[PDB]
RNA sequence: CGAGGGCGCACCACCGGCCCGUCUCGCCCGCCGCGCCGGGGAGGUGGAGCACGAGCGCACGUGUUAGGACCCGAAAGAUGGUGAACUAUGCCUGGGCAGGGCGAAGCCAGAGGAAACUCUGGUGGAGGUCCGUAGCGGUCCUGACGUGCAAAUCGGUCGUCCGACCUGGGUAUAGGGGCGAAAGACUAAUCGAACCAUCUAGUAGCUGGUUCCCUCCGAAGUUUCCCUCAGGAUAGCUGGC
RNA sequence: CUCAACCUAUUCUCAAACUUUAAAUGGGUAAGAAGCCCGGCUCGCUGGCGUGGAGCCGGGCGUGGAAUGCGAGUGCCUAGUGGGCCACUUUUGGUAAGCAGAACUGGCGCUGCGGGAUGAACCGAACGCCGGGUUAAGGCGCCCGAUGCCGACGCUCAUCA
RNA sequence: CGCCGCAGGUGCAGAUCUUGGUGGUAGUAGCAAAUAUUCAAACGAGAACUUUGAAGGCCGAAGUGGAGAAGGGUUCCAUGUGAACAGCAGUUGAACAUGGGUCAGUCGGUCCUGAGAGAUGGGCGAGCGCCGUUCCGAAGGGACGGGCGAUGGCCUCCGUU
RNA sequence: CGGUAACGCGACCGAUCCCGGAGAAGCCGGCGGGAGCCCCGGGGAGAGUUCUCUUUUCUUUGUGAAGGGCAGGGCGCCCUGGAAUGGGUUCGCCCCGAGAGAGGGGCCCGUGCCUUGGAAAGCGUCGCGGUUCCGGCGGCGUCCGGUGAGCUCUCGCUGGCCCUUGAAAAUCCGGGGGAGAGGGUGUAAAUCUCGCGCCGGGCCGUACCCAUAUCCGCAGCAGGUCUCCAAGGUGAACAGCCUCUGGCAUGUUGGAACAAUGUAGGUAAGGGAAGUCGGCAAGCCGGAUCCGUAACUUCGGGAUAAGGAUUGGCUCUAAGGG
RNA sequence: CAGGGGAAUCCGACUGUUUAAUUAAAACAAAGCAUCGCGAAGGCCCGCGGCGGGUGUUGACGCGAUGUGAUUUCUGCCCAGUGCUCUGAAUGUCAAAGUGAAGAAAUUCAAUGAAGCGCGGGUAAACGGCGGGAGUAACUAUGACUCUCUUAAGGUAGCCAAAUGCCUCGUCAUCUAAUUAGUGACGCGCAUGAAGGAUGAACGAGAUUCCCACUGUCCCUACCUACUAUCCAGCGAAACCACAGCCAAGGGAACGGGCUUGGCGGAAUCAGCGGGGAAAGAAGACCCUGUUGAGCUUGACUCUAGUCUGGCACGGUGAAG
RNA sequence: AGUUUGACUGGGGCGGUACACCUGUCAAACGGUAACGCAGGUGUCCUAAGGCGAGCUCAGGGAGGACAGAAACCUCCCGUGGAGCAGAAGGGCAAAAGCUCGCUUGAUCUUGAUUUUCAGUACGAAUACAGACCGUGAAAGCGGGGCCUCACGAUCCUUCUGACCUUUUGGGUUUUAAGCAGGAGGUGUCAGAAAAGUUACCACAGGGAUAACUGGCUUGUGGCGGCCAAGCGUUCAUAGCGACGUCGCUUUUUGAUCCUUCGAUGUCGGCUCUUCCUAUCAUUGUGAAGCAGAAUUCACCAAGCGUUGGAUUGUUCACCCACUAAUAGGGAACGUGAGCUGGGUUUAGACCGUCGUGAGACAGGUUAGUUUUACCCUACUGAUGAUGUGUUGUUGCCAUGGUAAUCCUGCUCAGUACGAGAGGAACCGCAGGUUCAGACAUUUGGUGUAUGUGCUUGGCUGAGGAGCCAAUGGGGCGAAGCU
């Protein structure tokens, strides 16, 4: 009869992210005239860690072409970039790394950084530290590319979408094991709020379906259905199997 | 006074009769509408009826009922508000944590060895490291106290004491909601649903109480029915007129 | 020769759910005037028949047709109650129970009083306030009213009467 | 106030009844956590407790020391009083009464933003309103620069506009 | 305007605009500098002891801000030059043909010392007058040294840790650029972040308590309630114990007794858990030095395993430095 | 000022956290392991409402949802059941709307056929389950071996009278003089068992057994100290109270202070004491009843937010079928 | 989210249905009559098993007949029903009510009355008629279901049937709908709601109308006795026993019941402490023996005195070790929680096994889990006092109450009596111990703040000397007193 953890995470209220010292919102620049037809040249000015985030940031300046300033963008990291060193953002730009240019003007088989889902947003794709996507295809018909993402689904774009090339940085960050309750304290303290984490079968049947019982035991089946409302759907949701994986 | 006789009030029993419904049987009558029209009879039976009215208004008493309903009494339910000065958790900005032990990587030198390499002494000062202050906690005495110093405190003994550490202030989350390293814990001495006011004199087949005198009469705990078995209706028993 | 079963005549012992017979106590009805006896009339019922039955109309009969006691009949409104319990006797379950369950009458509940020392129910008796007399049940060594009778006849000795 | 009528918020021993008052308990339990007081004098009606002096002790710098924040709000400081209060007392008091006391360019607030809160535009909403904080706004009211001039005037030339 | 340079000099024209800096950054370690305090040896002034001894013991023995100068600390700043037989160097590190060692410079901080302030004040003593209660008047003094793993602040250097990387904004400044402005050689002009001079700074708070009696807990309640300063001895020590400065009167009463039963604390012959559900409670052990340490183990631990000896006072000796 | 020590068993890895006011634990957390969802028109979630909001200043080395719980070593069989999930294969059923027919219309009938459910696959580190019957070896006894049934499989590796074993104080060994205790062992185990089983250092105010040392825990008590209690001056409550207060027996609502019969009974008090007053504290919390609730669950009844799906409208322009 | 989650009941749950009915009995000779009284039955079945009429006689047995037998069919005789009538039981029934045939649909349409339960309400069932229309029989008649006693169901709603019926709202026609009358669809909790759990996280109103603990009745069961004497006892009923039976007592067992207590009587065990009982384990005095002695057994008077230390377990019980004269059994609110303790049971946390889908449960295991108040009355323990002898004191008496001692060993008797032997006593006496009691401190021990006297750590008074503080600084020895 009470709501629920989990439940609770969609107010907000003591469930928001930290974002009190992040950096800024990690992003391509916008495309303009000159990323459209020809290059730009930008000049990287110092690598630094954003928390709560895997991966490095690079602070990162253009020259504005329509008014006397300088433009300071927040790239996230292509691995093997350094300071002091020049890269180019635009349809003409070569193929080195940290460079960022359409997918549809980059041969099959490159490896991508910070992809646009849709043309003209941003980076949204193979943001987290150590990945990235591949070009597999190109429709030059219909202004298409097939690329495949971190987790192994292909997914058409349009040709038009920019990307970083290369892996971004931050390595084998998982490799490392954590070893202590502390260390996943302090790494979550810079994320949100959703650490220690309390077992629902440990609950009482008050603030959870598994929660009851002389015994700590689910009771009912852990799988629960897609169409099953907030809650309710504890547990593996919509698994199209379970167990140990077995076969691939 | 009076055997006998007569008219007989009210009322009671019975038998007839009349009105409406409904059956059964049957033959007649009416006419501006000749009809799938209208009326009538006899014999049963259903009606809270007729059969020379008794009601209406007012007052009083008793009984039953709906209302706060003889008085006091729930655990609850609903509506709208007030609380994070305590605590829970997130964030912001500050403050704080004796003295010792162990001796991680890194480094220096020496020695042994044919090499490969090993050994030894120093140095260094890591760690949700150990002993142990302050702080934070609260194990045991099942000690004190137990109309207390105290609506949870005190003594000794204890756990931890560089960290998932302690703490001020500022902020955020509000009641079927929050928050929970999870005990149904905490949410102002209140928590298996806070507090405040109202709906509300909530309902109670249950408990308690129910205020002057004398006189007269005087019980029942049984029948039948009831989601009836601590209650009613019903007959009985009672009193009054 | 012997033992079984069978049959016949006997013999022992029984029955809440067996019975020929069959009480006591018990249940119903009658013991007149709304009865009896005469005549007649009505009927569509019944029918050999003026037959039956019923109803109706007149008339005559009072020794008022056992005992005993008592004044009856009738209507309306109605409270409380709807936990009962006990005793003699009958009686079911139970080893039994101050157990549980029935029948009958009485009681307590609702009830005081005399007696049972004491006691809701046993025994006597039911109650206005009193005087006198007499009792019931029960008593009469002393408590404590009354045997302080020259009471009658026996029985009994208990170192748990 | 009696009598004839009329009308009631009309009669109390109870309700762990309501309010108020009062007993026994009972001059009882008690005034026992953190070592501790003593001598003399003064004032005074009155001294275990006030004041002064002399001793003996304690806190032992992580104080029983010296200062602040929050909170209190005059408790601060003099003088006086001896009703009540300071669970004994008091000549004392954070009590009572009468007066007095807080002085800033440079100590803070004020200013800035933080986590956050919150209008407007817009959207929603029966509605009080609430969602949202850059989102769906014609969101810059400013500026030495230059120009047209009012020459407002110490109209030279520089301020104003 | 000067210096090869780092950079310096008292100013050192300049808008819109652009770039940058400061504000503006965690925790921990180890070193170093400065101060305050503590300590030691003398010189004064005043006190204490003097039964005997003690040239003795105690107290006290200043220099604000802001300037100027000078030490001292730091520099990932410059010039010369070119290094292996590598050298320099730290407690640790670490550093060097991307320029070591050496020599000479420059800059930053300068809270230390001197000086202006400044002795005239303050303080300590010793006197003399009074304004019933004079910032009175006066004399004398306010001195010289030494030490440190010492304590506390502070400044600096250099490391470690992080799947943790430890605010923002007001506000202030530097630079880049050169739109402009200023005078015709003067009596100079525009301009000036240089020296001195003139005027002003409104509003609110400000006492006191800050707790075994000024706050919350119904109270003068053994509870709760955020901080700053921090002496001597012992000692490893902000431990415990004793003391000085400062504070207090024993915690809302006293007096007389010393029964039981309590509450708190001790001791106990012989035995040694036989007590009890149960070694509950109490007791044993304990610091440091020198030895000596097992099984097992995830090789880190176990481990202060276990077990043993020693420990005072006094008189010396030896080693460890500048 | 200032550790008693040693040998083991159980549990939890450790450090951490927890029921403020009876439970500090073996409980929670944890790192590690594993599984699930999701590529943003998205997953999970809030929201009365807005293309509103949190994760998200995010992007699969991420976010969200679960389980187990360090290391080591293993993690067996079962997809019948209930879940979850995948494709619709001629398809069964299946509402509104739409379509056709009859009727004078209301209406009736028929055809058509969305999700869902059925049907078919997958899945147990999803919930969970892992049994009997027979026959069968040359002492007996068991059954290596062979058939079955319910049916989806019959409990594998391990471990055990375990914090899990009724019988049970199981049996054997050991520890003791003596042991329902401990440890080791055995195992047809009422009713052990594999994301949890079995180990294994370090750790623990966790549960248990033994040994050394140590002692007033005890034999068996004594003495001492401080504060009380005590007495006094001053000050001064509360709880509770039908009336009260000596007993034995009787009867009685079956345990009397009162009543009956007996024993008896002598002011006013002080310090103690804990036998009685079925002492006080609270309208028993156990148990039952009530056509009295509340917290929670679901295969109860009746609904509902949200979600999936079909239809109508916003909703338009062209072609191929 | 809302609500529900029956009742009865020798507490409730589980189990049953005694919840609607029928038969016999209980039931006490009218009728009625209860319990979770006894023995049983019912929710159907039947176009015939209904209705007539006719004709027959059944069960069983005896005797016969080819196969044919103990049972096949045929025949005769006996046959009061001993068969059958659908079913449970009871009643009833013979040219019946049974069996077999023939014809049939009275199992139809109607109005009232009555009986049964009963309130004299309903339903169901039944009885007697009356009016139709039929069946059957020659007819009298019989028949509107079953030979009788059971076999079943309101309102509202639905559905069907009937009246050339009524209404369908201003009139008319026609669909539709409503109505009147009679059937059916059903409520089995059967006079008739629409209904799953859990709570140890729990709540409230109450209940001693009702359980768990004492007490009370009872005494089946437990325990302890007696009577008879078949037998056991080499023989011998009775030294010691006691089968088959039978009579009792007890309330330390467990039941049975539910009278008191639910505005509360604190619920196991242990520890501590007192008293009581006797059904006597030991000790004193005795009697009997299958008593030679020693030992043992049985019984009597008898409760004065004693009845112990430990391992395991919460235990009560149990069991073992060891001592002993013996290690008897019990009561006192299963004595004793304002006496303690808190191990157990019996709240809330948690783990495991089993059960359950789950919440959760488990007379299953395990771990952690607040034990409050006396100052009142009495009782008791002690302490002053009080009444009466004129006051006051000394010395006394004893009414009454209490009461206390206990057991063992060694030596001697005595290697004696007795006995074949092995063994093996007793009385008198002597020396001592156990348990208990009352004292006491000469001695030994304990204490020790005489704060007595030394020693000693840290600090402090300038040092010496003398001291002090550290909640008794520590420690050695220690008078007196207490013990
Ligand atoms: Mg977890
Ligand atoms: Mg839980
Ligand atoms: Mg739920
Ligand atoms: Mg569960
Ligand atoms: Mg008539
Ligand atoms: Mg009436
Ligand atoms: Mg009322
Ligand atoms: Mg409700
Ligand atoms: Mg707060
Ligand atoms: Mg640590
Ligand atoms: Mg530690
Ligand atoms: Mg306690
Ligand atoms: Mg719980
Ligand atoms: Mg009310
Ligand atoms: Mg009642
Ligand atoms: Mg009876
Ligand atoms: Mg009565
Ligand atoms: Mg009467
Ligand atoms: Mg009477
Ligand atoms: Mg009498
Ligand atoms: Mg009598
Ligand atoms: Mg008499
Ligand atoms: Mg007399
Ligand atoms: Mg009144
Ligand atoms: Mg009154
Ligand atoms: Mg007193
Ligand atoms: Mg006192
Ligand atoms: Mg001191
Ligand atoms: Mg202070
Ligand atoms: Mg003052
Ligand atoms: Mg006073
Ligand atoms: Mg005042
Ligand atoms: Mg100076
Ligand atoms: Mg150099
Ligand atoms: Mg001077
Ligand atoms: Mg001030
Ligand atoms: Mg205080
Ligand atoms: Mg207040
Ligand atoms: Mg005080
Ligand atoms: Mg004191
Ligand atoms: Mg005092
Ligand atoms: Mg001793
Ligand atoms: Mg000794
Ligand atoms: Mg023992
Ligand atoms: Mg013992
Ligand atoms: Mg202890
Ligand atoms: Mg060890
Ligand atoms: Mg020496
Ligand atoms: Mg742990
Ligand atoms: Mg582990
Ligand atoms: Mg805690
Ligand atoms: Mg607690
Ligand atoms: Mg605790
Ligand atoms: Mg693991
Ligand atoms: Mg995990
Ligand atoms: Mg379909
Ligand atoms: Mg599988
Ligand atoms: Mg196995
Ligand atoms: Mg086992
Ligand atoms: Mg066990
Ligand atoms: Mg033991
Ligand atoms: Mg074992
Ligand atoms: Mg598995
Ligand atoms: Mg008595
Ligand atoms: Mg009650
Ligand atoms: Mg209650
Ligand atoms: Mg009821
Ligand atoms: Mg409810
Ligand atoms: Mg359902
Ligand atoms: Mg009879
Ligand atoms: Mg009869
Ligand atoms: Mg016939
Ligand atoms: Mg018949
Ligand atoms: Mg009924
Ligand atoms: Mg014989
Ligand atoms: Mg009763
Ligand atoms: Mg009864
Ligand atoms: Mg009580
Ligand atoms: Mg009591
Ligand atoms: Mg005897
Ligand atoms: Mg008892
Ligand atoms: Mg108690
Ligand atoms: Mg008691
Ligand atoms: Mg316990
Ligand atoms: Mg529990
Ligand atoms: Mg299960
Ligand atoms: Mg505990
Ligand atoms: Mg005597
Ligand atoms: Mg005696
Ligand atoms: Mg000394
Ligand atoms: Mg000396
Ligand atoms: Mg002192
Ligand atoms: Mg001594």
């Amino acid at each position: 009869g009470r709501v629920i953890r989990g439940q609770r995470k969609g107010a907000g209220s003591v469930f928001r992210a930290h974002v009190k010292h992040r950096k800024g919102a990690a992003r391509l620049r916008a495309v303009d005239f000159a990323e459209r037809h020809g290059y730009i040249k930008g000049i990287v000015k110092d690598i630094i860690h954003d928390p709560g985030r895997g991966a490095p940031l690079a602070k990162v300046v253009f020259r504005d072409p329509y008014r006397f300033k300088k433009r300071t963008e927040l790239f996230i990291a292509a691995e093997g970039i350094h300071t002091g060193q020049f890269v180019y953002c635009g349809k003409k730009a070569q193929l080195n790394i940290g460079n960022v240019l359409p997918v549809g003007t980059m041969p099959e088989g490159t490896i991508v950084c910070c992809l646009e889902e849709k043309p003209g947003d941003r980076g949204k794709l193979a943001r987290a530290s150590g990945n990235y996507a591949t070009v597999i295809s190109h429709n030059p018909e219909t202004k298409k590319t097939r690329v495949k993402l971190p987790s192994g689904s292909k997914k058409v774009i349009s040709s038009a979408n920019r990307a970083v090339v290369g892996v971004v940085a931050g390595g084998g960050r998982i490799d490392k094991p954590i070893l202590k309750a502390g260390r996943a304290y302090h790494k979550y303290k810079a994320k949100r709020n959703c650490w220690p984490r309390v077992r629902g079968v440990a609950m009482n049947p008050v603030e959870h379906p598994f929660g009851g019982g002389n015994h700590q035991h689910i009771g009912k089946p852990s799988t629960i259905r897609r169409d099953a409302p907030a809650g309710r759907k504890v547990g593996l949701i919509a698994a199209r199997r379970t167990g140990r994986l077995r076969g691939t």
